[PDB]
């Protein structure tokens, strides 16, 4: 299945944060309605925050996360959870190699804000 | 039910990060095996990171998140998700008031690291 | 926090299924827009299905699960998961006593159907 | 990423239940520590239960779900959630065609029982 794609309510502010855990530099692209809205780049094997920003889901509500390491697309896994019928958290793990920890870049998207 | 309490594998590094979305200053306490291991304090209505740290689950593996606003405990909601049978993300939402967005402080615990 | 309440898309068929794991007879009430739409009753300590039905979310979309044992409300925990950005599963655990396994009645709500 | 694979605590009873939502007959295989422990077969477009059984995770704790339709592997998505730090629900969605509802067979694994 396609992974890393989430439908948000239209015109809604959301947070996106990425963490790195890999010897390789991670490039995390955040596409909102098929346009790049943010790109986080960084290298850490200690869960450093490599980007954290507030974006707007726009008219189409489509948010997609892509992760690559020196031009090679990482394998993604993702899900969305809703807590108290209100707090939405979408999650993306990514694997740049063969050990399958899926933590090489970890991306958290949350809404609503404020 | 009790919320914000999670059992981790023993002696495992984990990340804990908190975001704020409230006019009130949030205090997030992280207890590892019933002792305070970190405290984050901060204010944002725009999902700012108010703390992000690497901790160790220790012998007992017990992690508890408590959130308060000027000494009053916030109500919590929480869940843990596992992706690719390996990537663990424990989530806490908290509510300091009456609107029930549960985003006043949002806490993300993730493991494994590295 | 309130638990066992979920917003579904309006006028959408959904499945609701309950499993029992308790010496006590479980009563599971499914409220759709604040009116009882189904009630399951049954006893098992082996995860037997005590009810499974298809319902319609109606105009309001509001689905609430309540669990009781001979008139006494069990304590509930819940969350909703979305997989492949399309498959929705809402989950309710319940505790009728003191051991906090939260499995005494387990309720699964899923959509879309068909 | 591989989907439909879950690590359970060793020697623990768990439930596995499958629902069908497709014009095609679904075959769900449950492998426990790499050996076939159950197979459910059925056809429904109305979320009927096509199998529900209690199994034991054995020494290794490895549970894998495979879904096929007339010999062809369906595409899977999955996740595990833990509620109240104790109730575990692993979920599998599957797609046998092109509409990507991922509900064609839906599999719920839960523990602990009793
Ligand atoms: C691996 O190196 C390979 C090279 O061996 C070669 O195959 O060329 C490829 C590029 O095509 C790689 O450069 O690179 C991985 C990152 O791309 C790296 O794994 C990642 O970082 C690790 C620290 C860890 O976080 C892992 O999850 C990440 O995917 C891998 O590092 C090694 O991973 C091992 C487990 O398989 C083990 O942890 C080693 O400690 C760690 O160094 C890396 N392997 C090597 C040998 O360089
Ligand atoms: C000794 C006993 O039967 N305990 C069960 C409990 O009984 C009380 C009874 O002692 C008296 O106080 O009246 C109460 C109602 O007013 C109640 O009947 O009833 C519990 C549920 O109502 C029951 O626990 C449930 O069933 C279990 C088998 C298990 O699935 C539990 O998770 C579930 O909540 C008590 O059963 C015992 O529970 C303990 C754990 O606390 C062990 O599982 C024992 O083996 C059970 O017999
Ligand atoms: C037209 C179509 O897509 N038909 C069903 C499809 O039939 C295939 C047949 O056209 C082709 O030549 O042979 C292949 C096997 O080699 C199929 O037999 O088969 C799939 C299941 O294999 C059906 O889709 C399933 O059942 C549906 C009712 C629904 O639950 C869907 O999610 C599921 O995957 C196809 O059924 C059609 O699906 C469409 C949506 O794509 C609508 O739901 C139609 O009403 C339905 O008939
Ligand atoms: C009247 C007042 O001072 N209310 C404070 C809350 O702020 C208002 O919340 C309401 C919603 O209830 C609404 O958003 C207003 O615009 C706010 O001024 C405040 O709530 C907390 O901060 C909010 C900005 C919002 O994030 C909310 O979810 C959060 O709980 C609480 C905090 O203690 O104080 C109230 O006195
Ligand atoms: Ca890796
Ligand atoms: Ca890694
Ligand atoms: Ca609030
Ligand atoms: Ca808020
Ligand atoms: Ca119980
Ligand atoms: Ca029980
Ligand atoms: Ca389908
Ligand atoms: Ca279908």
């Amino acid at each position: 299945a396609t992974q890393g794609v989430f439908t948000l309510p239209a015109n809604t502010r959301f947070g996106v944060t990425a963490f790195a855990n890999s010897s390789a530099t991670q490039t995390v692209k955040v596409l909102v309605n098929n346009e790049t809205a943010a790109t986080f780049t960084g290298q850490s094997t200690n869960n450093a925050v490599i980007g954290s920003q507030v974006l707007n889901s726009g008219g189409g509500g489509k948010v997609q996360i892509q992760v690559s390491v020196n031009g090679r697309s990482s394998d993604l896994v993702s899900a969305q959870v809703i807590l108290a019928n209100e707090l939405n958290v979408a999650l993306v793990g990514s694997e740049d190699s063969t050990d399958n920890d899926y933590n090489d870049a970890v991306v958290v998207i949350n809404w609503p804000l404020g």
